[PDB]
DNA sequence: ATAACCTAAAATTTTATAGCAAAATTATATGGGATT
DNA sequence: CCCATATAATTTTGATAAAATTTTAGGTTA
């Protein structure tokens, strides 16, 4: 009979999820209660585009803004279920995307990021880790869950099953795909396979560690314990603002691991490799996403194709 | 309380800005619904199980997979409706046609590179048929919807820059007659030696100006434009004619939008690059085209992401 | 004698989707230890 | 400045039918 009440029932309704789900929710829960449109009756469309306008005063992305809405509008849904839905409309009007362009790194900065890592004694030890990125694309995450077992240097195959993370509380844990979909196998090129092998050959002082069945991880902290996201996040953060100190042309806003990423997908989508090749390899489930990386055509452009395949 | 028939059209006048393919569409259910058990009963009483049957009767009746699951989404939002306005609890045409049915469709194969111009050879020295060659080289080479190429007229050609101008499709149907209905396209230098051709070779014209448009390239034997339903009942006739003269026939859902598929399949094939052919086809949502892609394993991508 | 065309009629197919949030990644304040 | 980590904010990612096209039955004509 209320807004905050509402989405606890549908919290405890769809009960079935991961760890981050639960902190994200409790985000969501802690703004509801902290905002006056947490405490009105469920029976009491105008007010949801003001909260709208509130979320935008907060200083809460548009993406924040617009990911919240969703969550309650399905809260209203099965309400509505069990009026009129009062989140039904699109952001777009009552707010703007003022989210930021995650511009890729240009060929020319990649060449240059890679040698100022190489040849800088204090990250210098992270190089390996940033070249695989650049070669096979991972996850950041899925980076951090290899194993010697998820390896196979003869025949150069990255067997990507599953990703190692660590929140508070909880601490590390294991999360693998429901079913074979998630599975993936990444080749390994030159660059790659001769960057694991150097991995392999400078790891010293792992601490005893066991989690489901997974041990020998190949990158680990200082500490002892293998890397998660937030220790390469964080370290990405202190590299390069050290990058751009010492080179004019700073890097994109947007140079994260998985810009890594990014850089890898467009690459080969820019080179022409098969649209369906990549998305396998990127381990996009729909199409959509990897279909993204490809530029808009044209007249000319389909006509420029047309006139290559005649 | 009202049955279903009611239901179905109480739901018709709601949502009226139909086109007449539609309206067609929509007469043929509300004809089954009437013809069926299930148009009699209340609303109310409407369980999933007697939903399940209705599918059931369907397929026993002779219609086919895709027929009965677009009937299901047409009735589903009918429900979905009466459940808006709270005259029934549960949506009862919520569920998977795949478990109580099985999708026995044929599969739509596009023409083979290697049937394609030997279906070609066999238009250009037919004495019936050949004038239907400049046509279909145009279908293949452009990869246009049938009624779409029944709408070009000289106007929307372009032959110095050789791009033609897709906005528009003409359609005929019963008692209406003809009516018309945002893309453009690069033409090859074999579809534009056709498309000379045609105009060169067009005659008999009789006075045809429908919707501020006049002079379409391609003709009845009356003078009147071809029409939708005039080229795939041509092309029963050709196929079978092709079967007869050849030992391995055509495929057996070859028709006018199969020159589309064959177009589409063999530029992806090709390789087109990106949402290029997506904007030469013409499909809202990329998905669409996807789905002229071939389904790529690991081996696909061992030899792709070589570099 | 058989197809070849035509048309009303009944059928099949083509085409259309953001988004009725989860679940990850990234940024930051805090604080201790190694460097310039 | 590096590193680790708790906390928190941002990003990345899972057909509630219209409107066409195809086929078919019946008839005439080449």
């Amino acid at each position: 009979m209320t807004v905050c009440q509402l989405y606890a029932k549908q919290i405890r309704h769809r009960g079935n999820v991961k760890h981050n789900t639960k902190l994200g929710r409790e985000r969501l829960m802690r703004i509801l209660e902290q905002d006056r449109l947490g405490s009105c009756p469920i029976d009491s469309l105008s007010d949801a585009k003001e909260w709208a306008l509130r979320m935008k005063e907060k200083g809460l992305s548009y993406k924040t803004i617009n990911n919240d809405k969703r969550s309650l509008k399905a809260a209203f849904y099965t309400a509505i279920q069990d009026r009129k839905n009062p989140f039904d409309f699109q952001l777009s009007d009552v707010l703007d995307d003022d989210t930021e362009p995650k511009v890729p790194l240009t060929p020319a900065q990649e060449e240059s990021f890679l040698s100022f890592i190489q040849g800088d004694k204090v990250y210098q030890k992270h190089y390996d880790a940033i070249v695989i990125l650049l070669g096979t694309g991972l996850r950041i995450s899925e980076l951090c869950g290899l194993t010697d077992k998820d390896l196979d240097f003869e025949n150069r195959v990255i067997i990507v099953s599953h990703q190692l993370l660590r929140n508070t509380g909880v601490g590390y844990y294991i999360d693998e795909p429901k079913t074979q979909s998630g599975v993936r196998k990444i080749p390994m090129n030159e660059e790659v396979y001769q960057a694991f092998q150097r991995v392999i050959k400078n790891r010293k002082g792992a601490k005893p560690f066991i989690i489901d069945g997974y041990a020998n991880f190949l990158f680990l902290k200082q500490n002892g314990y293998p890397m998660t996201a937030v220790d390469y996040g964080g370290m990405f953060g202190r590299l390069v603002k050290k990058y751009n100190k010492s080179h004019e042309e700073a890097l994109p806003k947007t140079t994260t691991p998985h810009a890594m990423r990014h850089t890898f997908c467009t690459r080969l989508a820019n080179a022409g490799m098969n649209p369906k090749a990549l998305q396998y390899i990127m381990g996009h489930s729909n199409i959509t996403m990897t279909l993204n990386y490809y530029a808009h055509a044209t007249f000319d452009s389909a006509r420029a194709e047309m006139e290559r395949l005649a």
